[PDB]
């Protein structure tokens, strides 16, 4: 029909802009901004370069295929498009699965976040992933080892206007488990363990720098009171120069309201220890402290940092409830509080974590987890859009007539429009945020 190719023509036409700009911003970006030049953020130009060959090379051709019904590129470009192709998506799923393991490495490390590898070895496994998948896409093709021998497949080899991708069987199914199946089993497999580790590797020290929050400059908080660092409170006085003056003999410096990170985690060390002190010190606190496991007494030392070992132990109800080991009974009290009514979004967290003793509350909130999550996103959506595609690739193996020529096809480009949506998950991060409304002059 003549709306259908026009309608059709307009939408691959947006695929193809929305591609190639949103990559080339990605590649900009880390390539301009110093605090984005990481190793995480080397393997993401890897999978960037291999989105916009796929939008200049791969996706315009394959959109003049459809609209024009057969081939005006010849046998050669024929050849040489499949290869870049397969090229683009073998290198796209082998380097998400680098990054698995990367993070792996590096939350099993005491460095926690930072790989193990320096930016001249991340360069080399690049290389390393580009050079091989150069060699398993570009020499069966090139060697005609992909070839199938029924007569319609052999009748399109020779016209220079046909180009369907016919294989045979054993090909099919010996570059689909190498090129995309064995790299998304290990990735699945590989980063399922990093989120556990994350969660499971959660202290009191994480647990408050996300309540509190991290401020290197003199703020005022919800009752008006000066504060600095991770929840230190400095004076009730409404005075900054009487509030300057507790900092200077804090630290034993001329501060000028202002702190370091390395000064501020020497603050929450001590304040830490005042509480657990507090606790052990108290004829009320201490026996409720003892009946409970290393989580929930996390629940119970951030309470008393927030409202002081007096404040905590005014709780005699709760506190009766927590000591007797039932959770949603201590809740509904812990509920019923002043407490509550004032911080709901931090009290409701600790109330959950003492209803299952686990870290699910405080789950993505770091900055640091948030980034993990990201990752973990990027990961998901690929494995979503190239799936069906290479499913159908070895039902279709299995039998021949179980998938029309249409189905086919329309799942391909589902795996193709996936080459425009990273950019747009990259807005999840704060770094890229800046870098992108920077570039884009906003
Ligand atoms: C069929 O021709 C097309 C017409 C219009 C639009 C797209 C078209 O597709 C062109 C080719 N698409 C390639 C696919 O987009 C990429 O498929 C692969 C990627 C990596 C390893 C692979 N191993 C395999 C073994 C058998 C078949 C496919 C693959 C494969
Ligand atoms: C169709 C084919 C020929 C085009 C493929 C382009 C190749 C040459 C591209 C794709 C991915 C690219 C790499 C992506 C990541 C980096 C990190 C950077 O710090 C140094 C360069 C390096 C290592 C790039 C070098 C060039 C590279 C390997
Ligand atoms: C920029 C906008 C592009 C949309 C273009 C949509 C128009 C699509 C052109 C259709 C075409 O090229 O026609 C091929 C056909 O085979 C001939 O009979
Ligand atoms: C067309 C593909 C072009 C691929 C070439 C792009 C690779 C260069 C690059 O993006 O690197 C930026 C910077 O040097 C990193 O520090
Ligand atoms: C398509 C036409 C090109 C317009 C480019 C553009 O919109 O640039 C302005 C940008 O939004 C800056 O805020
Ligand atoms: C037709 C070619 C299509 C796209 C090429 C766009 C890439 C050029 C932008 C690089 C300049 C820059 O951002 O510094
Ligand atoms: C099968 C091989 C799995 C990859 C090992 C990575 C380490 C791990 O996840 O335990
Ligand atoms: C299940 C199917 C696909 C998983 C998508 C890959 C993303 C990794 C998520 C890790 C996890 O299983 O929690
Ligand atoms: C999801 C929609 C994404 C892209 C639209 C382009 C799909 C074109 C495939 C048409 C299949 C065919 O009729 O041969």
């Amino acid at each position: 029909d003549e709306v259908w190719v026009v309608g059709m023509g307009i939408v691959m036409s947006l695929i193809v802009l929305a591609i190639v700009f949103g990559n080339v911003l990605v590649i900009t970006a880390i390539a301009k901004f110093e605090r984005l030049q990481t190793v995480t953020n080397y393997f993401i130009t890897s999978l960037a370069c291999a989105d916009l060959v796929m939008g200049l090379a791969v996706v315009p051709f394959g959109a003049a295929h459809i609209l024009m019904k057969m081939w005006t590129f010849g046998n050669f470009w024929c050849e040489f498009w499949t290869s870049i192709d397969v090229l683009c998506v073998t290198a796209s799923i082998w380097t998400l699965c680098v990054i698995a393991v990367d993070r792996y490495f590096a939350i099993t490390s005491p460095f926690k976040y930072q790989s193990l590898l320096t930016k001249n070895k991340a360069r080399v496994i690049i290389l390393m992933v580009w050079i091989v998948s150069g060699l398993t896409s570009f020499l069966p093709i090139q060697m005609h080892w992909y070839r199938a021998t029924h007569q319609e497949a052999i009748n399109c080899y020779a016209e220079e206007t046909c180009c369907d991708f016919f294989t045979n069987q054993a090909y099919a199914i010996a570059s689909s488990i190498v090129s995309f199946y064995v790299p998304l089993v290990i990735m699945v497999f590989v980063y399922s363990r990093v989120f556990q580790e994350a969660k499971r590797q959660l202290n009191i020290f994480e647990m408050l720098r996300i309540d509190e929050g991290l401020r290197l400059k003199i703020y005022k908080d919800t009752e008006g009171y000066y504060t600095i660092g991770i929840g230190h409170l400095l004076t009730k006085s409404p005075s900054l120069n009487a509030a300057k003056s507790e900092l200077d003999k804090a630290i034993g410096r001329n501060t000028n309201g202002v702190i370091t990170k390395d000064e501020a985690e020497k603050l929450f060390n001590q304040d830490v220890d005042a509480a657990v002190r507090g606790i052990l010190r108290n004829a009320k606190l201490k026996p409720v402290y003892d009946s409970l496991d290393a989580v929930r007494r996390a629940a119970l030392i951030n309470m008393v940092f927030q409202m002081g070992e007096t404040g905590v132990a005014g709780f005699t109800n709760s506190l009766r409830m927590l000591q007797q080991k039932r959770w949603d009974e201590a809740a509904v009290n812990l509920a019923k509080s002043r407490w509550y009514n004032q911080t709901p979004n931090r009290a409701k967290r600790v109330i959950t974590t003492f209803r299952t003793g686990t870290w699910d509350a405080y789950k993505f909130c770091l900055k640091e987890h948030k980034a993990l999550k990201t990752l973990g996103i990027i990961m998901g959506t690929f494995t979503l859009c190239w799936l069906p595609f290479f499913i159908v690739n070895i039902v279709h193996v299995i039998q021949d007539n179980l998938i029309r020529k249409e189905v086919y096809i329309l799942l391909n480009w589902i795996g193709y429009v996936n080459s425009g949506f990273n950019p747009l998950i990259y807005c999840r991060s704060p770094d890229f945020r800046i870098a992108f409304q920077e570039l884009l002059c906003l």
